[PDB]
């Protein structure tokens, strides 16, 4: 019998777990300490939720370490242990509507949109990664003879062993799937701390593990600040691995971390600059389509958001005219109403954060076409913002904003290796675009430009089998595909003589 | 004109340089700064070599950056980069003498074994590499394709970019071709740090990369010291990648280096305390013959060193007794004299280091089977040395020693898992071996040793086909085989909607 | 609705499709015709099953044709393929006990293991190939630039398009599922040839694929001769690929018919004689437990049988004994009855076969230790038998009986190449094994066998995700693991220049 | 000493061998018959060359039998495998003047082009998989587990044993290389039956595999008739796999044969008629070199020659009379002038066969509009042809011509779907190329082709990496690429219970 926060709302009863997640049961923090969570919708308080002190690190790795050495994960085949993720994915999918309805109260988002993305894709990540166990492979390798005797040598693929994992608040569920499906499909056991502000889809998650039979300390879930429990996590001498997406400062001192106590691995998804670059010859309408997504999807609270779009001389105010037409069409509105297509802005610090950059953007000089304020009504809701006439050497041509401002730069006709030369200028390289018709800039243009996803004529279109991550100062390693498993396994290279 | 030291020596003349190699010509440090190299069989000064400071660093990285964003080398095919390695491979078998005279005179390697392994083992690695060129590939995926729309997902293997490239001295050469091999074959430029002790098998090097035709800026050599050189190239904001191999202690350092400039990707391959396993059921003659070599092979100055034995209770005397008969045939000498099967240690600090060791080992109460001392001959020379009674709590049962000392431990006849645990209690995973006859026993022990690599009745059997990396913290990432590649590259996912 | 033979029979209500399966539903065959099927525990008929003609196949064929080029099949995602196979592996479970007692009635499957095996390993098949569909991946390949231009080559992985099956009788739904399941999850449709004389499990299992929502027409299963429906299916000119498991003899002509029409892609699981070899050295209770069920195993209907063992001289007779005591321990019985172990023969012609085959081992003088006749009860039962002083010259050393007959030859105390040569000396290459707790005898043998499948101290142990398929006149291609995808797969090269 | 006939010409000397080549010797054929082979320049005979009889495949395949038994080639390391073709490359650069003027004599291959493809990519093909060699490599696979025992399973790549490698006649050392590279590379033996009318490159090579210390049985060459020679091969019991390029018939016929004699492996590379489809908003100018080369390199003698044109509407005048603008400035001569871009046909009866096809194609109501004749000159030239008005019931839109024969048809504005199910109505499927400057287009035209090559923007861009082979009678298995090794490697799985 677990301690619920019940709550009617969106034609349902809500059963939210509230406490941390320890070795199969949910416990009260050391000293029954406990915080607010906020929703962004009005402001108010959720409920109460546990704050795992460093005591409660210690014990969510030790159960994590016994469930991985002498507990039942360990043991059981790599094709059980993808039925247990394939069966924890039909488990989520059962509760799909009440997982949406929890991240739209604690994350602002779009109820339709969160079934959809915020679920759904997670419900496609544990089912792709099951599909992985049994066919995680090794080699046989044709090595030179120690004549006149022979040898063989093979490589076996093994877990890591306890992972952390630490994430960030615009998808509270979805990130926590992303890392969570492969590290468990690769046979390790985790310690996973879901951002302060969002934790309630990752506690349900929790309870939802034991539906599905997970062994009791494979998942262990602790609400709590980064600066103590990450840190803690970063630190342990029982972690092996820690996997990391969130802002670059923060990733930095992760790394330094994982560095000074026993190197353990690490992978980082870190922030981004990313650049969309719309040719004269697009699709007009869908380039106008498809670049309102690149920057108002989620609220713009997205790791691949394109932070920057060039936009050729000639259709550029064609363009813009366009987007105006569209934003004004844009219904702002409580997330769970059907009619809403843009929610509130994640918590309270974070719409600061963008009021001052929209301030900093007229400051230095661009031109506002809409938007840039707190839109007037309850909770944390921003107004949808173009600006125009941004330079290179400007602020918001730098920084991330992570919310649904659109900054949009010229470049003259006929210019293809200068617009590269602008879109590459920073030291992020997460994502990027391009809106052609014509293959041969397209195809150029995606040698080019030096980021870790170049979308072609559409964006946003990520997939759980196409690995995602970032360049230079947005990290290393890759999250979803095959390749996200390389972070979560270990090589050992078994080599016999005869 | 390069300028030489030139010297008649082993039946050939030696042209040795000994100035920075930068932009693909010899140049004197800034200042003419020099320092002197050790001939570890006398005491004598080899010559001065220039000592790189913090602005031929600048210089090496800047002419590595050009020659990856502008040189022919970021342009020609794969396939033509392939021929420009195996033409670099060739030219290193035509000096092949030459290296291994070199290579005896600087780090003490005994000539005959610095010619199959120094340098046979180099030029083996700049052929298996150099084959990899045209045949690394990216993938094609089945992403949900967005109806009535299609989506085509593909990713692309790109090189990293200019990267850093820091090795020991304990293999000179070969420590360089590993990482250089499989850095270059992925296309990358390069700025290598030598050993400060050992710079000069890399500067011969750099001479044969330019009788390759290797263009100028991608190979950039740096003689100099770790704590300035290695220090400057983990912080600098145009190197995207560090490959390193050497001390624990170090690699954390540089770790954190890495992070705290612009996350730059980082593999390491650090200490060892490598356990070999001998059961009375193995062949018991082969068994000594391997356990000697385990320990013994290159002067004991080899990472995957077993740094302990445990001999199964019933065969430990007649193994010790074989042992102490082999060890006294051994011939310590000159390395340049055909019969010498022991070199001389690599410089005097860490002859100092193995004579200290030993003392403590005497010191905490195991017992001195032979040697523990210098050889009473000029140069650095330090007897094979053999340890009984080790007990688990002992410093010479937990440091890595990195000198000829076997250090032998028993277990009871029929334990399995009481030695495992055993082996298994230490911080470092590099290695690791076991010599058993019986299938079931072997199968198993290398299932559960937590080392990178575990060999089955054969020792110091590497091969450049075949990954070698380590666990815990003997590190992460892999030097040979396919792995090795996926240290030096990026992968890049393209996405377009049609 | 859909018309079936009822009966109730082991706890069970058993509801048997007993028609043509074609375009998504069950219909008769062309004027009515049918034939019946024959329960091996009593000689009794089961019912009356449709028997396709000429017009049937091309039915079949024309609805397979329609569902791949514009039926749902080939517009859905991999991904949503992959969920429909892994439901239709959830609706066979709901159906064990049914589709096991089924296979009983038909096959004489000894029900307890139907349930484990025909079933159990039918079930896992589809789970297995289901994760596979979103995994299949082609590649990118860096190929020689066309410079001043650029070129981008890849690969897709496409269907083949409308595949025939044509299967055996001795494991009806787990033959049919190892080749549907890989079939299926390439993206092909297919239409089935079951072995004439058990056609019942494929139809019930069409019944489920309507349950699981296979879209019509994507499986079709048509009962009927191999001469008439076989061949139609090789030789027609929409058929662009034939999966095929039987003899030797149909196999060639099935090949031949494959060129001669429209060079449709083969693959061929063809007869074999598989050698088992039994050292001094190994576990001698388990080689008598594991050499017992390589012959006995499934009444020896068993691609994989082992159909010799050799047994070294100095524990062959202790062997032959022991193997004595365990045959005198077998239950013969009605494959119903709990107790049973070893039920019927398939069908009569095959117990026939059986009958000569051991009446020519005694005509050529090998010794007869037991069996060897049709038991003295209603059906097709034979007796467990064991010959000994097979020589290698005769009929029973060359020819593969598919029966339960345990055929014995001795090889001289250390002799390990005159026994692989006798191994060896056969056109057959399916399977083979090795008892030892020798390492270096396992690994030389398993390197000499000139077999698809070594078992090594175990025999029998296949697994969905290791392939299995022949050499020599045992045929190539594989069913199982990933392998098995490349035979029902194409590759299609783009190569671009821009 | 070898026999050679030699001739003073192009500069220099060649040396021809002109016998058959068993067990690497040069020999005579059963009665010293011979027959005699002809310049297709000016009709003369070049020389006399052994015509093998049967007895003498006997002698070549027990050759290559004992060269893969028990003869060095089976016993090496696969590296020093790979250094031994990377050798044999070498050998032939050295020699590719000389190879490049015997193939110009022989087959009429313009000198230069010769060089570049005929020889170039020949040697391309022995580097590239001699760097293959080491880096085949098998799996090992995480299976269900027997508990309370365990299991390891691995595969192993082995090679097929000895091939068989029957090839055509229009590239004669090319087509050799690119199956016996592969062949060779896998660790095979071969026995070679080259084109009865152009033997001279393929004898020229097997002298230099003894330059190049290719170990004496390891590769066989015998000229003679396919029907004598090549199905003496097909049937013989101790050929394991035949590669096959040729004509559809004859590759339907070579595979009956492999299924009747021991089931032998067979890949098939058939005949094409390869469609081009050039859109509206291609670069033109492009369009028609691209189409000239389609259509006319190496004089039409081109397995993936553009078999069909398919222009669109509004450009079709424009394109042809830019064709014919381009064919008037085609020099046809001598394969040794350096100006020569066209020279003769490769024999006297495919010469008379494409004058019989262009008669037809007249006749049929295709409007000629250039050539359709042998050119007024000695030896074998046709007249470089151009036919429009073609529609899809004619023959010439049917059959492949293998001649110097652009075959164009209109399709409808804005048509996509239509001229695709136009250019898709053949039986063949190897090749076919799309000319336009929108993306959209061009994937989905790639998609929707059925053929196992589709260019973009490009034509005749094979490369040793990419792999070429076809779909539906085209036949199935690759050359080139990773993918053709699959054809001449089985994989043994090897299951352990430990
Ligand atoms: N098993 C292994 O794979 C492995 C390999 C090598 C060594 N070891 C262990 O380490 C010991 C060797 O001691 P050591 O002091 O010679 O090795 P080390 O300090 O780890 O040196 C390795 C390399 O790192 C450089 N380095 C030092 N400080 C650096 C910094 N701050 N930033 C960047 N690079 C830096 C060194 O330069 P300098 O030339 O100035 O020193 C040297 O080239 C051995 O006794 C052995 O136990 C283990």
């Amino acid at each position: 019998v677990i301690n619920y926060v019940e709550k009617a709302v969106n034609k349902l009863t809500l059963q939210m777990p509230y406490q941390l997640f320890i070795g199969g049961e949910f416990v009260d923090a050391e000293g029954s300490k406990t915080y607010n969570t906020i929703n962004p919708t009005d402001g108010s308080v959720i409920c109460q939720v546990s704050l795992a002190q460093v005591s409660d690190v210690d014990k969510a790795v030790a159960a994590a370490k016994e469930a991985f050495e002498n507990g039942l994960w360990g043991k059981i085949n790599a094709r059980d242990r993808g039925r247990l993720l394939y069966r924890l994915a039909d488990v989520m999918e059962q509760h799909q509507e009440e997982l949406a309805t929890i991240e739209a109260l604690d994350a602002g988002a779009v109820y339709t949109l969160a079934l959809k993305t915020h679920v759904g894709m997670s419900i496609q990540t544990f089912r792709y990664f099951a599909g992985w166990c049994d066919k995680i492979q090794g080699a046989t390798i044709p090595i030179n003879q120690a004549r006149p005797n022979r040898n063989l040598t093979l490589t076996k693929k093994e877990p890591v062993g306890v992972c952390g994992i630490v994430i960030p608040w615009n998808y509270p569920l979805m990130m926590l799937s992303w890392k969570t499906a492969a590290c468990l499909a690769a046979g390790n056991t985790v310690v996973i701390k879901p951002a302060q502000v969002t934790p309630l889809t990752a506690l349900k998650f929790a309870e939802l593990t034991l539906k599905a039979g997970i062994p009791k300390g494979v998942v262990n879930i602790l609400p709590g600040s980064g600066s103590l429990v990450g840190q803690r996590l970063s630190d342990h001498p029982d972690v092996r691995k820690i996997g990391f997406t969130g802002s670059t400062e923060v990733g930095k001192h992760i790394m330094k971390s994982c560095a000074l106590s026993n190197v353990k691995k690490v992978s980082l998804q870190l922030g981004g600059k990313s650049p969309l670059i719309i040719f004269a010859d697009c699709d007009l309408n869908k380039a106008v389509q498809m670049g309102m997504s690149s920057v108002f999807f989620n609220k713009g609270e997205n790791c691949i958001a394109a932070g920057r779009l060039f936009v050729e001389e000639s259709i550029h105010n064609q363009f813009v005219q366009k987007v105006v037409e569209e934003v004004e069409k844009m219904k702002i509105g409580n997330p769970l109403e059907r009619d809403t297509n843009h929610g509130p802005q994640n918590h309270e610090a974070h719409l600061r954060k963008l009021v001052e950059y929209c301030q900093r953007g007229v400051k230095e000089g661009a031109t506002l076409v809409c938007g840039g304020n707190q839109v007037p009504r309850p909770g944390f809701f921003f107004q949808p913002t173009v600006f125009t006439d941004v330079e290179d050497h400007m602020y918001i041509a730098k920084e991330e904003s992570f919310g649904p401002i659109m900054i949009i730069s010229r470049f003259a006709d006929g210019d293809v290796d200068a617009v590269l030369s602008r879109a590459n200028a920073t030291e992020f390289g997460l994502a990027s675009g391009v809106f052609t018709r014509d293959i041969n800039k397209a195809l150029y243009v995606s040698d080019k430009l030096q980021a870790g996803t170049v979308f072609i004529n559409t964006y946003n279109k990520t997939d759980v089998a196409a690995p995602f991550g970032g360049f230079k100062q947005s990290g290393f390693g890759k999250d979803l595909g095959e390749a996200a498993l390389n972070e979560y396994l270990r090589i050992k290279t078994v080599t016999f003589e005869y």
